[PDB]
């Protein structure tokens, strides 16, 4: 299937144990790919002081479409030194390992693979 229906644990910026996915934009999408398949990416919901508490390459999650069965359609655009690889809608936020830290809160989505 091109999407897949994902409930992403929501974690606090100061809680994140791992705060990315490595050292290029080809290997955090990469990572974060992997890690969206096995149930172990979090998501961190950006405001003012979130970014610079995590390490770059970012990895987004970007609105694809103006939400089947309570879940938006997103997609991947990562983010090195200000350049973005991909062209996608508004953040829902940055994607992040999620090694057990408890969740605020889960959004639910449609993920373009
Ligand atoms: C991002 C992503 C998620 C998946 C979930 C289930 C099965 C395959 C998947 C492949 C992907 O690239």
């Amino acid at each position: 299937k091109t999407h897949v229906q994902l409930s992403l644990p929501v974690l606090q910026v100061r809680d994140v144990l791992v705060r990315g996915f490595g050292d290029s934009v080809e290997e955090v999408l990469s990572e974060a790919r992997q890690h969206l398949k096995d149930g172990t990416c979090g998501l961190v919901e950006v405001e003012k002081g979130v970014l610079p508490q995590l390490e770059q390459p970012y990895v987004f999650i970007k609105r694809s479409d103006a939400a089947p069965h309570g879940h938006v359609m997103v997609e991947l655009v990562a983010e090195l030194e200000g350049i973005q690889y991909g062209r996608s809608g508004e953040t829902l936020g940055v994607l992040v390992p999620h090694v057990g830290e408890i969740p605020v809160a889960y959004r639910k989505v449609l993920l373009r693979k």
